[PDB]
């Protein structure tokens, strides 16, 4: 990993409509804060509403009928895509470095794990770019019939600051790759990355319009687009809660398309025959990777009685020696919390954990003077109506429950309105096969945990949403399908 | 002519709520009646079913769907026999049916017969052959792993649908539902509940396990909305207005954020480019627009005419409407029916006064056709501008607009300017015309030399405010599948 | 038990060439036996088709694909309707063409009944669903052009099956072909004609047009060389023998380049790890090997088992291939019914001398199993080497072969060291090693703790020497379509 | 277009196998020549059967389970397809130099037109590397069942003269996205741009083994892959007679998978109502183009009654105004015919057509005293049973035919023993329906020709060839698929 530079200068800090850069029509901004010490970072143009209309008005005509973007050759638009790649990769350094400062997730990690799947991402989606075919069809009486596979319009896409660049990408990736436009709203916590990028979706030779990214908070400038009457559809990720809000504006709207990516509580499954060290190792990573900010983190580890005793030993051990520092050391595992908000209500939980009679078996309280930094938390003897058990912490906080029997794991595991991913460790075939067939989540892992892939879908069952990102299905939420009906003189097979 | 002879007076074997394979009353006791349009008399009265009645159906469907039942086990491809068998039984009780459906909706029984009924087969017999054949993937993902998506059903499906085509809404619906393994809460309108109940008595008799399919009859703001508002319910399809449209988008949010697909209303163009066939295109714009008593969001309600030719058409359009038929619906001369019932007559009657007042030139009809029933002249308006209402409304009613373009470019915009989105067509002989404007044209559908051509293979559904998703095809399967994926650790991934 | 008793001595309808839905005698006038191979005697004569009625049976096929024809202007939809409808009649004749199965080859009827006629009619029904399901694409080429493809039938296709599963082999072919609009010449096998012409004579009452199916009984080297060879047929399949597959694909290339797909023989290792379940193991190698009579090429001809549980396998299988009943077909009792025919009797006969002789474990069995009919004792090798003749060449009779090996890699590299490759399968209770081995093996099918599990939605055939293409599942419709790409120029390409 | 070098130096002329370069085991060498001078451009290794059993036997190594071509995420061999796209568009200018110094075709041509089509050809394919996805199938009974889309293996590749690089590119962009190996043979007339590629595909970061290219004849290397008993599948582009040999190889040794594109004798069918100059200049184009030598050439022009005089007069006016010349210089349209024998066979064909009564409007003779250089050449009142209505020819000679109505011209364009392509010119919708339908061509172009984009298939019907390249289906020949079949404790939906 190259030397990162502790202290990247910013350079993107306003909205972005027509490939060029803006103030709000308020003239107003709002900090984002380093979570490692508390301190603003700079000052960000704070869009609202208006803002957004300027977006919106920007994105449609960049989408009339005749445009350069509508008449692109699609195979053009995958140039396109694999040239922002490259222009992500020659400042995949600086870019790592900022987001490092931005969100507080390590700097190694930032690199090695969110620059390479943003990378992947694009150049999966790239790829798709001309081959999503629509249909020959071969329908009843004297007629031609197909399908042509458009593009939906005018796409609103809200995304959170846990994953700010690759929550980016995986939105722009099956957006621009089916010849769509789009109006980002970015996480108000984590603006400046996404921005940077918007400088690099110029230089790569979008045409204006194409992508429009307005910073501000959710309830006025994501509002704003979810309910705004020439948005055709809005992808949202975050929040179960806000994501209620979405949909109803959507309704109250113009009836937008919606799709949806929101909370969890994904229970990872250890069986007794597992793989002891490795299970241990991946449920660790399951709950703790990104501060614990992760949507599909393992919250409900459920360990199998016989193995429950050395499994938690091993856990705790592990939390124990998960180094909590600054995260442009090499050395750190776990940066800060996000922000102060973020920080207060984790504390929260835990005393509620503590409160409900879960077993506090390590960590359970600030880590740090400076900056928002919380132990890692390991609680045993978990039972299901707990709050810690039931309710997302989005943070450094191990939940374990003991079971016993396979049909009991499959009911308590399900027994959530969440359903977004879910994980077993077994080396048993016929256990891996029920489980993943039985377990109500739109992921199921086997003896792994957090294997994202640009490839393979991923969302939610149940309140964890609707429609899926990434992989072929990750278009569909993105396609407008037009059926053609021709009368022909006669029709042959 | 195939069309067997009818009976004018059907008998009703079903009046009742349809849960687990049991016909009950509603909770209430309380019924409601459904008339016959033709004559304004009470057929029957049918269990009004409410909140409490939907929850018992949404119990049975729940308890239908759990990890190893009947349903949940079957093989994919005995769903398929199953669907297979329930259009046999149809097709036994077709004529039936047929009659049935004319009696409670007013449509023409020689069109009950040999359109509705025949889609209606179609669709089962379609979806049937897709119960087996919906596959997920083998992903070539990165790293040790090998990944795979499984096609699984959603769950609880609430289905909501209108009164325009009974049985064939009924069909839109349970067939991509069925041949998927869900399960299914029904609320057919209040109008026309009785065909749809018979079909479900033939549910039963195919051997469906009970709770698979359940049928609540009753009201839309007490049935309708306790589906969509229901906690567990994974999954809404509805098929109204686009006002009711917005209700329901709004209840899933607003409960339990289960997943929502929407056919909703139209304003249809229908663009006669000067090189079109006249008199094929004059016929075809006449069906267009009176198909089902206009009763059809597909219906060509804009009819636009290139100024070379639209003396002639609206001379040719006007003297077909003055000849087409208004008449009792069981006589095989008859091509239009009433209208479904006394809202929706009075409602076409005010839209007719609109027209009127608003200044589009009223060249034939506008008034009521019979002194019993819901009869109402075929409307036909000229000089129709695209700021009045009736250019603007949906109207559903037979109540035609012609209006006048030049050039493409021009109609184009016209024709997109509209929140509505679900169908369009263009009648030319130009290759390049037809190429172009079915790109051009917003709408789900693009007819090119035809109109209102159905067939259960390919996609129908809007654009814009005329909904989300797409029913008919391969399509309609993607609302009613949730998608997992499974991510297996391996010791060594090869190609 | 749901099975229907047989008649013993089921009538002959149909024993005639069937051209154009006509019986004919062959041009010859000649005339060939069939046997009925539990007695030794002569059925009945069929007329023996030669060069001279292949020629007429593709004039018809190639006069029923002309464009404008009704086979050809039939929707796709009806196809599967009519497809379906052959299915119906097949099962309303279920009783009579699995007795009259088991008379001509041999199986036991309760598997004709249960298994050969339920996969015919699951294989038809499946396909009837693809007719209108296999769509081409429109495709974003670059440039102002819209890009599509039709998926077109490929004309007149030579189909030549064996004796092994006579009527499932008709239906594998017929369907796929059929659901996509082709026409048919099959070339039946010389030992098994009857119940293939009976379902000829049930494809002219579905109601299929005269000329899609025509069915030439006669021998390999006539008849089916010449449809082979045919300058007018655009598309063979065949499934048999590597040695004839060899034969056809020479032909092939050497009169027109018509299309080929071949599905033939196997050495298919079944390979058993110390951490299997030993007594569902110990059944399943034993139905691997010897289900219907050894003639199958899917057989699991090479019992690899681990060496910690050899010798308890060994005698577990020993035990079961004793038990195992040799009789009449017609008795419920009979697990195992006569060789097809006389020729097979003494080669199998031979195999197991050449087993002997070159040091193979004589564990049971060996000889001729009744003084009447083709009946071979189910004969078990143990510590077989991969060497020998018995490990190498395909046997296809009730001759089981058991090797011992200590390791996965040992097992991958000797399993995979055949020119066959058509079917394979792992039995254990872990899953990484499930995994491994089923990326590992180098065969069309891979079971894991199963054998010999055959669905109409899951594909089949060889890699390597086994064959080419697939049949079942959507892959069997590939070898059936011509893709044609139309791209046209169009006035301003949008997305 | 940059100035070309008239004289590129060459710097690989042997067999590439293993990232390796070889002579022949015999030491034998071939002449490549330049078909504008008739001199040699250098000697080249004649690979016979030795050789390629070297290179089966690398490929089949490369291919083992556990090698590092086999493991390669199918991602990454996108990259690498991308990596070799961006190599080839670096030496872009001397490629398209040398392809036409060895081959004749005008260098605006090849820069423009051959080396475009193979950037958009490997970039296509390289998206499809991760998306071919097999399936998880519905099967009856308590099994889990799915397919793998596994590679097929070691895969003979025969390519002809006509396109050199663009053939190349057809045949690995599919093999290498789906995993597999290759064992090409490069027509003798033109190996060296193709073995230059070999360098690129080293630099590119290939494993050994993975593309092995033999120069040397057909009957000798050719019949060597399609015989050999470790190929496990054969693709050969070329003549049909060439393409029986083929199919009877691979039936008489192993049984491999075959796939053959073919010859053609196109018909090209004008309707009284197409726009006439387009249709002129798109069926001068559609024979004339790369010297008459393409399988897909238009050439059976069939002209309805009423525009026939106009139509032809046209014609010749425009074959006449057609430039030849060295193909180095940017004013040329039409390089020389391949090779001597070419030039002698088409000489022929023109000598057959004067004989049996076809009109010579223009043309017919040789247009230089050096190098192999016919003049543009049309015929008019060409029936349906003249030599050069029924031959391929494949030289710059023109049939134009007359036809009166619509269901006469379905007729005799479907009489043939040919199908690789087919053209129809008109304005009428119905008319175009019926066309494209009624014709058994593998590609229908309406008011176009020779319209490719890698997004799209090619084959032939009847004795043009079996198969598709390009588009999606090109990826079907170059798969083996695999169905596994699970028991699972309780299948549920
Ligand atoms: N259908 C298509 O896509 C397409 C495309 C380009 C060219 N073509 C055909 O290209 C041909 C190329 O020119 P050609 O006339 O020299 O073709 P050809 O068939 O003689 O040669 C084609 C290739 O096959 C090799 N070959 C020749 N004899 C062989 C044999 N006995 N065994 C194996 N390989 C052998 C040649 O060396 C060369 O590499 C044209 O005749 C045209 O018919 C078809
Ligand atoms: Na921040
Ligand atoms: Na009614
Ligand atoms: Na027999
Ligand atoms: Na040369």
């Amino acid at each position: 990993v190259p030397a990162p530079n502790q202290q990247p200068e910013v350079f993107c800090n306003q909205i972005f409509i027509n490939n060029e850069w803006h103030d709000a029509v308020s003239r107003k901004t709002f900090p984002t804060v380093n979570p490692s010490t508390g301190e603003v970072i700079c000052q960000v143009a704070e869009g609202d509403k208006e803002d957004v209309d300027k977006a919106v008005k920007a994105a449609r005509a960049a989408f009339q009928l005749g445009s350069p973007w509508r008449r692109m050759d699609a195979s053009h638009r995958g140039r396109l895509l694999n040239r922002l790649a490259d222009l992500i990769e020659r400042d995949r350094t600086y870019l790592a470095a900022l987001e490092t400062l931005d969100n507080g997730k390590p700097y190694v990690i930032s690199y090695l794990v969110d620059l390479d799947m943003v990378l992947k991402c694009l150049r999966y989606y790239a790829g798709w770019a001309d081959k999503y075919h629509g249909k020959t069809i071969p329908i009843d009486g004297d007629f031609f019939s197909y399908t042509r596979h458009e593009p939906v319009g005018v796409c609103g896409q809200i995304i959170p600051w846990n994953f700010p660049l690759l929550m980016q990408a995986w939105k722009l990736g099956p957006a621009l790759a089916t010849g769509n436009v789009v109006v980002m709203k970015v996480a108000e916590q984590t603006p400046l990355t996404a921005l940077y990028v918007a400088n690099l979706i110029k230089e790569a030779g979008f045409p204006p319009g194409v992508v429009n990214i307005v910073p501000g908070f959710g309830p006025t400038a994501g509002a704003a687009i979810a309910s705004h009457e020439d948005v055709d559809k809005v992808a949202f990720t975050g929040s179960t809660e806000i994501g209620r809000v979405i949909q109803v504006a959507a309704g109250s709207s113009n009836l937008k398309r919606v799709t949806l990516e929101l909370g969890g509580k994904s229970p990872n499954i250890i069986m007794s025959d597992a793989d002891m060290d490795w299970a241990v190792e991946q449920a660790h990573f399951a709950l703790f990777f990104n501060q614990g900010q992760c949507s599909c983190a393992g919250s409900r580890t459920f360990v199998q009685e016989d193995i429950y005793d050395e499994f938690v030993e091993r856990s705790v051990a592990r939390a124990k020696s998960r180094v909590v520092g600054n995260p442009f050391d090499s050395k750190t595992e776990q940066g800060p919390q996000v922000d102060e908000t973020q920080f207060k209500k984790i504390l929260g939980y835990i005393n509620t954990g503590k409160q409900e009679g879960a077993k506090l078996l390590c960590g359970g309280g600030i880590a740090a003077d400076r900056g928002y930094f919380i132990q890692p938390t390991v609680f045993g003897d978990v039972q299901d109506g707990m709050t810690i058990a039931k309710e997302e912490i989005f943070g450094p906080v191990m939940q374990i429950l003991k079971f016993k029997t396979i049909e009991e794991v499959v009911g308590r595991a399900n027994n959530s309105t969440y359903g977004l991913a879910a994980a077993v460790f077994t080396k048993d075939l016929d256990k891996a096969n029920y489980l993943s067939q039985a377990l109500q989540a739109g992921t199921v892992w086997v003896n792994c945990y957090d294997v994202f892939g640009a490839q393979s879908p991923f969302g939610g069952y149940k309140m964890s949403g609707s429609g899926r990102e990434l992989g072929e299905y990750g278009l569909q939420a993105y396609t407008e399908v037009k059926t053609v009906t021709v009368k022909v003189p006669q029709k042959n097979s």
